[PDB]
């Protein structure tokens, strides 16, 4: 498995 | 699996 | 399997 | 599988 | 399978 | 299968 | 398993 | 496994 | 395993 | 832009 | 721009 | 932009 | 932008 | 930018 | 930025 | 920037 | 910077 | 800067 979760709040 | 979750709320 | 979830909220 | 799921907000 | 799924609300 | 599904709500 | 969780709250 | 957890809060 | 856990609060 | 481009050689 | 570029040769 | 590039050949 | 490369040769 | 680049050669 | 880049060759 | 370089040949 | 160079020859 | 450089030869 290859994998990126990215999660941004401003 | 190759996966990119990308999640932004500004 | 090779997905992009992409989600945005402004 | 190949797909690509663009939600936008705006 | 090869799908793209765009939604985009303004 | 070969889809797109595209929709725009303005 | 190759994976990175990136979280930012501004 | 090959992993990086990168959690920011600004 | 090979991780790097980097939090940072400001 | 919205496009597929999907090729098969068998 | 949303594309998906798949190419496959058998 | 939101892009997947996948090729294979086998 | 949000992009996903991937080849693979058997 | 947010990417994945996989290359797999067998 | 936030990239991934795996290659592996057997 | 958030990086993993993964690299193996067997 | 947050990087894993992660190299492995058998 | 936060790196892990990780090299085996087997």
């Amino acid at each position: 498995k290859v994998q990126i979760i990215n999660k941004k709040l401003d």
